[PDB]
């Protein structure tokens, strides 16, 4: 029966809720120059003569012609917009060399032009409307570190917690109309220009609904950008798991949701009351169009819940407080990590699971020792690496690793120890399967990198002091790396990551 959607009074009422608070937002409509140098370095080209870098810097021939598209969605309220449907070649897959068919993912999106009219008119929406209709529901608005905080506070928060991840399987490709039409009902509520809501009513009627796809046929998936795609995701789960919620009765709610992937931290009215609870949940999902990948368990300890890849776990600081962090099975991160040792990827996964995952042990042991290991031999610290974290892309200098870290996951994730015999047992038990040396060898490994590094000076051993004070028996003090802000001054005088 594909999607049939069942709308009730609960979902109704949410959807009040949220374009009364969506009324709130006075978003502004963004000038040809504003947008343009909102358009990425790399973005695919226009079938019209010009394609980024020429838009990016301003050029008579993009502006003129994005300046007709706009005319054009204006003018136009129902016309078809074309997408292109373009095949990415796989990173972490073997690919044909003198033949053959290449591994590769699927993209669609509309010529470059729609896309920076599509800046213009909501580019203020997408980055305002979410945190102001969700408020900490809001998934995007912490930095790992700030999330945890959120999560652990609200467990504190109920008087018997209990916990659950919900994910909806593959919704980017079966969205329907009716939740594109309401996402843009809620864009509609904001203070906007006159043209922006021409243009918001134009883009969602002729791309974002459906249309026709070419290098043919016709699609009814995501045609929107990322920032557009991840708005419209997250609202319309918002939308459906808290309409979700009230159906299923579940009391003192705090959720958490991330596009299409959510939790929810509640009270607990006991073992049977939660499982009932959860399949009435469920049952209200399904209705409206969001059925769960695999059925939602609920969780007692928080732990035990599993979003986004991750889980929540316990270590201590140097002063034997407990400090929560976010930790994922290492299987993929290590494999990864294995091929990139082998051959150099334009994504750099070793290097954003340091970034993501800092206080984990197994970052900190295997990664960061393994890979300055290898940074040494090339003689390649100070070697800017594109890394690829979740949507973008950043040039990263592994020498301001140390600065990064303690803005995501503060000064703490450098003095961990006393971390779970569970959470030790899941990496050292995955490191016997894929044949890494045990935790000791690492050690041994780090304590001769940080040894390189110290002798170095300079941010090289910034990295040896901070990163590898696990390493040494009489550690040493570690004060937190102060920004260019704190320090008053212009990041021309600062070292590395200074504060832009
Ligand atoms: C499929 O999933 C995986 C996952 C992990 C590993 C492998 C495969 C690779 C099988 C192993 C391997 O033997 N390798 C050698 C060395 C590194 C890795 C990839 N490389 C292309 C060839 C075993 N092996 C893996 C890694 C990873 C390298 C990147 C950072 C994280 C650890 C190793 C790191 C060091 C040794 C290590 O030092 N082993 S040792 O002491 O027995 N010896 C000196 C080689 C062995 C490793
Ligand atoms: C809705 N779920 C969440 O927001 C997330 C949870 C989570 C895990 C267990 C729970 F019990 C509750 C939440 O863990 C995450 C880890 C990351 N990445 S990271 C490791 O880089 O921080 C994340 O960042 C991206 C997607 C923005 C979002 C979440
Ligand atoms: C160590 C475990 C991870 C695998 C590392 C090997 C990476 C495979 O990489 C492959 O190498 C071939 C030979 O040059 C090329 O022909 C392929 O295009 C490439 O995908
Ligand atoms: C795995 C992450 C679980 C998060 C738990 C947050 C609640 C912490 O709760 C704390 O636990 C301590 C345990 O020794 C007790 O001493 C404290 O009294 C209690 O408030």
């Amino acid at each position: 029966f594909d999607r049939l959607q069942v709308l009730d009074d609960h979902y109704r009422d949410v959807l009040k809720e949220m374009k009364a608070k969506a009324s709130t937002v006075k978003a502004k409509l963004l000038s040809v120059e504003e947008a343009c140098k909102l358009t990425p370095p790399h973005s695919a080209r226009s079938k019209f003569g010009y394609g980024a870098k020429d838009v990016r810097n301003l050029s008579s021939k993009a502006v003129n012609h994005i300046r007709s598209v706009w005319k054009d969605l204006l003018e136009d309220t129902e016309t078809p917009i074309d997408t292109t449907i373009m095949a990415k070649n796989e990173v972490f897959c073997v690919q044909p060399e003198k033949g053959g068919r290449k591994p590769a993912r699927l993209i669609v999106f509309p010529d470059l032009g729609v896309r920076v009219c599509e800046k213009m008119a909501l580019y203020d929406v997408v980055s305002t409307l979410p945190q102001a209709v969700m408020g900490s529901s809001y998934g995007f608005q912490y930095s790992p570190g700030q999330r945890v905080e959120f999560l652990v506070n609200a467990w504190k928060a109920k008087k018997c917690p209990m916990g659950f991840a919900y994910d909806t399987r593959c919704f980017d490709s079966t969205v329907t109309e009716n939740d594109i039409r309401v996402e843009e009902s809620i864009y509609q509520c904001c203070d906007l220009a006159p043209e922006a809501r021409q243009a918001i009513r134009s883009l969602t009627e002729r791309l974002y609904i459906g249309g026709p796809l070419t290098n043919c046929g016709y699609r009814r998936c995501r045609a929107s950008g990322v920032l557009t795609t991840s708005c419209g995701n997250t609202l319309t789960c918002y939308l459906k798991a808290a309409a979700a919620c009230r159906a299923a009765k579940l009391q003192d709610c705090t959720m958490l949701v991330c596009g299409d992937d959510l939790v929810v931290i509640c009270e607990s009215a006991g073992t049977q009351e939660d499982e009932a609870s959860l399949r009435a949940f469920t049952e209200a999902m399904t209705r409206y169009s969001a059925p769960p990948g695999d059925p939602p368990k609920p969780e007692y300890d928080l732990e035990l819940i599993t979003s986004c890849s991750s889980n929540v776990s316990v270590a201590h600081d140097a002063s034997g407080k407990r400090v929560y962090y976010l930790t994922r099975d290492p299987t993929t991160p290590l494999a990864r990590a294995a091929w990139e040792t082998a051959r150099h990827t334009p994504v750099n996964s070793w290097l954003g699971n340091i970034i993501m995952y800092a206080p984990t042990l197994w970052a900190r042991m295997i990664l960061m020792t393994h890979f300055f290991s290898i940074l040494l031999a090339q003689e390649q610290l100070e070697k800017a690496l594109d890394c690829q974290i979740y949507g973008a892309c950043y040039s990263i200098e592994p020498l301001d690793l140390p600065q990064i870290i303690q803005r995501l996951h503060g000064l703490s994730a450098f003095s961990l120890h006393s971390y779970s015999p569970g959470e030790i047992n899941r990496v050292a038990s995955c490191l016997r399967k894929l044949g890494v040396p045990p935790l000791r060898v690492w050690r041994h490994r780090a304590r001769s990198v940080r040894a390189r590094l110290l002798s170095q000076g300079g941010r090289a051993a910034t990295c040896g002091k901070y990163l590898f004070n696990w390493a040494v028996r009489t550690k040493l003090k570690l004060t937190p790396i102060p920004a260019a802000s704190q320090l008053d001054l212009s990041s021309w005088f600062v070292a590395g990551y200074s504060g832009g």
